[PDB]
């Protein structure tokens, strides 16, 4: 496992069995130069242990750089846990989990992510206090969405010339939590809304409570409009949807929207501002960070309120270099984590 | 490595890669469940990760039942740091390895092994308090010995009717370190003290300090004796040596003596007690667990004792079983490791 590990720059990797309770964990630390590692806990089958082991080795280089772009004394961890086929006694096995994490002793703080619930982090919460969104605390989507609003505001500003967003026709993929308080936002706004998710009657109350024009999933991604909003599932960004792009930005909550990195230059090949999925999405992670460890109120709210102003400043760099703003957030990380 | 680690029932792995200092570390943590798991670290080339890898899984399996069997509140744990084809330098490495030992709260509790030394250990001092075997810290090979002394004694008690060695045959087929300090209190006894050795000053020295027999090293393990006690390289216990001895027990210090585990049954159907090497070889561990948690000399003695005890217990439940010790053994650790209690 080192050549994956090495290929990732990741410190350190960690992994729990346990038959009692069926745990196969892995925890993977990639950075912790600027903190303890955070990261979510997935819970979900998997073909086979080189998988789950390879994608919380990603996941968590992911999270070093998404921590390390919000200015967080944070690095990046990520949680991986196999779902067996039986299990009798889920809960059990999340206080397994939480007694692996108290092992390391602070290194890696957990959270949610696909397949755990707050449920699980209140289990979890029973061995251990290295974990987050538990039941008791929020739910932390408001801020992803205000964030992600804040930076679609800065693509439009960047790329069309005005932050203005009345009349603008943006297309909100996907329409959970953050995705439907997105759109919310954008129809307050006044922006012409344009929404699609494949639970039909999430759609119906967008129409019917935000005045939303409905539209296909496999027709949004590539209707006509100024910003399309990706808030669904990762990948949504392929060498072939980016060739049927026709909005002029693309700025979105959802997580690992890039398919590949190549792909970045043929969104700016094609002259679509991209917004770097891990600056523009962050507001969900800098909100439960900070108030993981307790910091100052002021800062919570400086630290929230810098994600269109980091756009802004990734942008004027990008255009600078006639480079992707994803190539431009990529190395100022790499600096950060490996200087 | 999931298949790996719940066939030997491993509570956990971890590994730490530093291309800085050129650290590939894996420190494999078997159980807790008597106590933090000690174990040495081996600084080794390896062909392949896997194979380092699967190696830190199953030697720190042996030690969590060498730990058992020994009475030591403590767990068992091995790390495994493959060796770089071109470092410089140590020290640094070493220092990165204790960062990495700290970072697991005590959970492990490293010791030298194949390829460390104490001056190895001496760097990883820097940095955690989780180590021992420093260059500061007291032998341990005095008490291997006399570890096995004990363990002698109580497979002459358990094979020939008493505990008294005084004229009985024992062959040491090793003269180092251990191997000396067990034909010193063998001689002590009163024993008829058969050698052998790589070494021949090694020979004559226990020849003139000790009234031994010189013993041709390629011959010993053939020749009649009532115990022979090998102290030397591991894999001496083979089908074919087990055909052609002449004792009527083996119990020595040397890790590793059986070949693998059908030899133990061979053993067993010449009728030959065999004393399981990592219970009788136990007096190093013990001593070197009790230090690092400050025990006063009694409380080392006392638990020295369960070198003995234990053996005692084993051929008891052997002989009523009839089964090898080792399969007594292993069966006692289980009970302790993976039973109720």
């Amino acid at each position: 496992m080192f050549d994956m590990m090495d290929a990732a720059r990741l410190e350190g990797l960690h992994l729990a069995q346990d038959p009692a309770t069926g745990l196969k964990a892995i925890i993977a630390i990639h950075s912790t130069r600027l903190g303890p590692a955070l990261g979510g806990c997935r819970y979900l089958p998997y073909p086979n242990d080189e998988a789950a082991i390879g994608d919380a080795i990603r996941l968590a280089q992911g999270m070093s750089y998404k921590a390390a772009l919000a200015g967080l004394e944070q690095g990046g961890g990520k949680a991986v846990i196999i779902r067996p086929p039986h299990l009798d006694n889920r809960g059990a096995l999340f206080e397994a989990f939480g007694r692996f994490i108290e092992s390391l002793g602070g290194r890696y703080i957990t959270a949610v992510d696909s397949g755990t619930s707050s449920a699980d982090m209140d289990c979890i919460a029973q061995q251990t206090r290295h974990v987050t969104s538990t039941t008791q605390a929020g739910d932390p989507s408001p801020h992803t969405a205000l964030g992600v609003f804040a930076g679609i505001r800065a693509s439009a500003q960047a790329r069309l010339g005005s932050d203005d967003l009345e009349g603008l026709r943006v297309a909100v993929q996907g329409l959970g939590h953050v995705g439907y308080a997105l759109a919310e936002q954008l129809a307050a706004v006044g922006a012409e809304l344009l929404v699609c998710d494949l639970d039909p009657g999430r759609v119906q109350l967008a129409v019917e409570q935000l005045g939303a024009h409905p539209l296909a999933p496999e027709a949004l991604l590539s209707t006509p409009c100024d910003i399309l909003a990706p808030c669904g599932l990762g990948g949504v960004l392929t060498s072939q949807s980016v060739s049927q792009l026709r909005c002029a930005a693309v700025a979105g909550a959802a997580n690992n929207q890039l398919e590949r990195p190549e792909v970045a230059d043929e969104l700016e090949a094609r002259g679509i501002l991209y917004a770097p999925d891990y600056v523009i999405n962050s507001g969900g992670l800098i909100y439960v960070a900070l108030k993981h460890r307790g910091a100052d109120p002021h800062s919570i709210t400086a630290h929230l309120a810098r994600i269109p102003a980091r756009l802004t400043e990734i942008y004027a760099h990008a255009q600078a270099d006639h480079q992707s703003p994803a190539r431009i957030a990529d190395r100022l990380a790499e600096r950060i984590l490996y200087g």
